[PDB]
């Protein structure tokens, strides 16, 4: 039983691919084996993504695992919907209801808004990055109307990096007109460290300031720098290292050879990589529930050109979707469940605060219970 | 002299196509004639747009005139840049510097910001629609930091139209907490 699948990994996704490999090994069975066809392309380039998709489609794959950007996301959601091809991705959730798309990343929009009310914020600065879509930006802006907030949204994304200093100085100059002491950083693990470094330089990391890292990887970045500054730092963690499940994973992950497995010789793991590992498990349980359900879907590498007109969707794809979406197992990112669309449900996001001794979970966030503190 | 060109018109662009026809007549010369190959597809659908582009490309066109949405725009800008195909469009300007793309619509971002200062606005509501990109939204938000404005941005786009009334009542309910009397409507006709 050889199930061919596609793999679209953006150049630089070392740990993500390393986690993708480990998953292939941990979830390999005799009943059937998964054959990944890896394609390293610039995820941002919409054209390239189109080729990589049609290429993996002509090779006759049953499902595709990859990533997309705020620019190429529409290409994937569209083709996968037309050709009835299933697409599993750890990337940011799609802004809507796009069929044939499985999203590993839970919606943070809810957990963020809940945290703001917890600290009882009425006036705060919102530094955002247009990389993961302004989905969360619209969230805080719309809620700012109801909850009556004075949000100071600033696009910290279009900042040219070959001279990005007179921009930060002019950034916190506007954040001083209203004496902003409460900032929300909605950026990637990289853009966050850049800001954190600047914050320490200008000395806005002392007692009185309060930062909120708006991502699922609070412990993914370096916090030792703004840890003793005095300013309170909060965030979100999706990979609970207190779970015996995750704890066991790290035991083997931290030991792996960094030569064969790039950026895999650490005690921690980026949430993007952790979702990749959990993605493999979902695809395995899905293809397994099809064998035990006596459902024939097999084909050959002659699906034809994806640009075929009229484009005819192979009916076997409808079943592959109902399989992945029906999957429900336990992974690094807590309980994994899906709805009819592909968005994760019944999940848990731990709320984190940075103390003197280090990060510490002060509670969690459920889609049904909102925020709940753990004494 | 027969110059074949592509025409991507979204279903419903009646007046747009009518104006496209009148132009063909008013600017028709003996030196050369333009041969439009019209393709009516759902501009929103990225997949369909890809086919309509490759179809007009296989037919061997010299240039393509059409429209794009906030979703399919990336497809056009990308392909036209790779295949060195020229794309003329009246749609909203691209957020950046994408080669092989001719944009008929001038940037309103500048004219808007200037008008706000003219009326000397410091606190206003900004009802926007995500259809033409949040390019202008970012404009007013970024300027709100410098010029020190209290902007109340509200996405009036995702409003489901088969019950869109308890939403508007709840919309101007928030625009009454601060007694907003100055609104900016950034939407389609």
């Amino acid at each position: 039983n050889s199930i061919q699948i596609g793999g679209l990994f953006p150049r630089g996704a070392d740990q993500e691919y390393s986690a993708f490999r480990v998953g292939m090994v941990q979830f390999s069975t005799s009943e059937f084996r998964l054959t990944p066809h890896i394609d390293n392309l610039e995820v941002a380039n919409s054209f390239a993504v189109t080729n990589a998709f049609c290429s993996q489609f002509s090779r006759g794959v049953y499902a595709i695992f990859g990533f997309y950007d705020k620019k190429s996301v529409n290409t994937i959601t569209s083709f996968c919907g037309t050709l009835h091809v299933s697409f599993i991705t750890p990337s940011f959730p799609t802004d809507g209801t796009h069929p044939f798309v499985i999203q590993m990343r839970p919606d943070l929009k809810g957990a963020l808004l809940s945290l703001i009310e917890y600290y009882q914020w009425d006036k705060f600065a919102y530094l955002y990055d247009s990389d993961r879509g302004l989905s969360t930006l619209q969230a805080v802006l719309d809620s700012a109307a109801e909850k009556k907030w004075q949000v100071t949204a600033i696009n910290v994304g279009n900042i040219n990096n070959d001279k990005k200093d007179e921009t930060y100085r002019s950034l916190f100059q506007d954040l001083e007109l209203k004496k902003e002491r409460r900032v929300i950083l909605d950026c990637e693990r990289d853009k966050v460290n850049d800001i954190v470094d600047q914050v320490i330089t200008i000395g806005k990391h002392v007692k009185g300031y309060h930062y909120i890292i708006a991502n699922l990887g609070f412990t993914d970045g370096d916090l030792l720098k703004i840890q003793f500054g005095g300013a309170e730092v909060s965030g979100f963690q999706i990979v609970d290292y207190d779970d015996s499940l995750v704890s066991k994973f790290i035991e083997r992950w931290s030991t792996l050879e960094e030569k064969e497995y790039p950026g895999a010789h650490t005690a921690t793991i980026k949430y993007t990589s952790a979702l990749t590992y959990d993605a493999v498990q979902v695809m395995t349980e899905a293809f397994r529930n099809l064998r035990k359900q006596r459902i024939e879907i097999s084909r050959r590498g002659n699906a034809g050109d994806c640009l075929a007109n009229p484009a005819v969707p192979w009916g076997q794809g409808v079943e592959i979707e109902r399989a992945l979406k029906q999957v429900q197992v336990e992974g690094l990112s807590g309980n994994i469940k899906f709805d009819q669309n592909g968005k994760r449900i019944n999940y848990t996001i731990n709320i984190m605060e940075l103390k003197t001794n280090g990060p510490r979970k002060i509670g969690y966030w459920s889609e049904v219970d909102k925020m709940v503190l753990t004494e």
